[PDB]
């Protein structure tokens, strides 16, 4: 019940968002949310 606790402190941090992520790939997968990334039908 407490917000705010960082943990992992990856390189791979979304500045569109404020996410993190371990791994570059991983974040690819989240890009398609912001910015057009790979196949997303019509
Ligand atoms: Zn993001």
């Amino acid at each position: 019940g407490s917000s705010g606790s960082s943990g992992g402190e990856k390189p791979y941090r979304c500045d569109q968002c404020g996410k993190a992520f371990s791994q570059k790939g991983s974040l690819i997968v989240h890009i398609r949310v912001h910015t057009g990334s790979g196949p997303s039908s019509g």
